[PDB]
């Protein structure tokens, strides 16, 4: 819409109050004109037709419980855009300030959220397994990172390349959660998963086996479910990335951590310069080593820690 | 695009030559201005970003092997629009002549095709399990019927309502295949599935158990895979619809067939007037009986055959 840029206030899914960028033109819309070509949030009104209607509000205050998922989708797309711009100098997901669109209230009792190739879609959850999925900043950033991957490496969504695609989304989702300093951790989806159980999450990067996912290449899933294990086999790369960052000893192999910032620079470089649509785990290892070499020198500690981490999860 | 409407010629996936509606404006585009607000076909160029580029061609002749999937997506969306308009008086999927958009060459070796809530997406297959999926008119019509369902009943995509949603798509996909008189049958996907094996298909409506899907409510799948069995449990409704149309005796129960035309009028009415997002199989049976009653009278043979068919598959 064409209108005047302004700032409204609301409450997110977890009850926290935040300011959000809106646009006024008769109604106040969730349209943020301060980032790129804009961030737009739509109401899918419990249907599956997309994108739905651009979210319109009469008084620029979003404290209704129906508003909550929209406030967080809109705000956490802004935080994720800021992370990529400020940290990696990337303007939106295509590198050219493409508009970011999200729809909330998709379907009824839908326990998922996804990037569909053109926009973000968030279910409200069934209220038992999940609450509205845009309340999790790592979920929002995980999904928006699939848009980045689609425009750069183009990793296909199955077998080892799909597992890399999922891991890259977990890694950057977690780095955005640390960037916003929102009670950060190495788990995925813990703010919106099972409201009735404390302490769990959908997946763990620090210990993937907690939830039964593999933490070593010898335990990888080889069947056909889950598009050849894209959500399952991503545990192997998540654990490598946690070790590169944090260090540790894993199956016998000791890794010195180099921190989150360098982890993010190495993987971002590997993703935008060396990975291709059919890259497998062994070519991820080569790409990460080459990236760390480009950035820090072939005899750095950074290169040595990337090698040790992939050796620790059995990826040669 | 704005340009002059014209007609081009090409070859589809199976090698058949057909005329297609195009638009000229420097290049010839796959843009059909003769149906509703238009039918538009895009090239996703082996990526997953959608919709891709509107398909442009220099000389209005589409005989290259890269063109084939586009010719058939474009042409078979036109046939499906014509079926719904001519048979059911429905203008496009929203009933208001919404533009129909499709992208072909999505990803690499992708063995599927789907309606994503805003447009059709077709993989090229891996060449072993499938060939480009827009070569199957029942696949194209199956997916475009999810758009109709989304705008009318709004059946959620899981458990029994998702199974109904899938069956409704198989039924109408099959009726469009009979309307175009394209070697018609009651199987789904046989023109594009496994190029190396003759005679098989993805699913069968006349005998779902051929491929292991249930043909009776007592054999339904009750686990969590496939969103609670939406592609598996649709066999129960597919068999009922085949019996209503064709007649037969099934587990003890005899059904007099009333034909395809009445099958289509009954289910179309049930879908647009009585089903809701959470309808289950028993409420489908009530909706189909009420529809047949509205159309033919409570003491017709048509009402009696709908009851016998649902009784034959164990749905009360
Ligand atoms: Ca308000
Ligand atoms: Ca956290
Ligand atoms: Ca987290
Ligand atoms: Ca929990
Ligand atoms: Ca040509
Ligand atoms: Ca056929
Ligand atoms: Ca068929
Ligand atoms: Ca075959
Ligand atoms: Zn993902
Ligand atoms: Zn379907």
């Amino acid at each position: 819409i064409t209108g005047t840029s302004t700032v409204g206030v609301g409450r997110g899914v977890l009850g926290d109050q935040k300011n959000i960028n809106t646009t006024y033109s008769t109604y106040y819309y969730l349209q943020d004109n301060t980032r790129g070509d804009g961030i737009f949030t739509y109401d899918a009104k419990y249907r599956t037709t997309l994108p739905g209607s651009l979210w319109a509000d009469a008084d620029n205050q979003f404290f209704a419980s129906y508003d909550a998922p929209a406030v967080d989708a809109h705000y956490y797309a802004g935080v994720t855009y800021d992370y990529y711009k400020n940290v990696h100098n990337r303007l939106s997901y295509d590198g050219n300030n493409a508009a970011i669109r999200s729809s909330v209230h998709y379907s009824q009792g839908y326990n998922n959220a996804f990037w569909n190739g053109s926009e973000m879609v968030y279910g409200d959850g069934d209220g038992q397994t999940f609450i509205p999925l845009s309340g999790g900043i790592d979920v929002v950033a995980h999904e928006l990172t699939h848009a980045v991957t689609d425009y750069t490496a183009g990793l296909i969504y199955q077998n080892e390349s799909g597992a890399i695609n999922e891991a890259i989304s977990d890694i950057f989702g977690t780095l955005v959660e640390f960037y916003a300093n929102k009670n950060p951790d190495w788990e995925i989806g813990e703010d919106v998963y099972t409201p009735g159980i404390s302490g769990d999450s959908l997946r763990s990067m620090s210990d993937p086996a907690k939830y039964g996912d593999p933490d070593h290449y010898s335990k990888r899933y080889t069947g056909t479910q889950d598009n050849g294990g894209v959500h399952i086999n991503s545990g192997i790369i998540n654990k490598a990335a946690y070790l590169i960052s944090q260090g540790g000893t894993h199956y016998g192999v000791s890794v010195v951590g180099i921190g989150r910032d360098k982890l993010g620079k190495i993987f971002y470089r590997a993703l935008t310069q060396y990975l291709t649509p059919t890259s497998n785990f062994s070519q991820l290892r080569a790409a990460a080593v080459q990236s760390a070499t480009d950035l820090y020198g072939s005899t750095s500690q950074e290169v040595a820690s990337v090698k040790q981490a992939f050796d620790a999860v059995g990826v040669k």
